[PDB]
């Protein structure tokens, strides 16, 4: 079976949930996000752990774990 992992996406007051392979990229994850929320991918600054996660690294690179949060700023391409 294939793994996922049901990530929460936080931005202020707002949170939304994505489900996410571990292997896909933060481009794809980003995707995922924007199913959810409309924001579009160019506009997603993603922040876990301290980190911007870059889009030609995984999500499991980060080692985000099922469960876990990452945070959302809106800015600009």
């Amino acid at each position: 079976l294939d793994m996922s992992l049901n990530i929460h996406i936080k931005s202020g007051q707002d949170k939304w949930e994505v489900n996410v392979a571990p292997e896909s990229t933060v481009l794809q994850f980003k995707e995922a996000i924007n199913k959810a929320n409309g924001i579009p991918v160019a506009n997603q600054r993603l922040i876990y752990s301290g980190k911007i996660l870059k889009d030609d690294q995984t999500v499991e690179s980060y080692h985000i774990q099922d469960g876990h949060s990452v945070h959302l700023v809106k800015s600009q391409p």
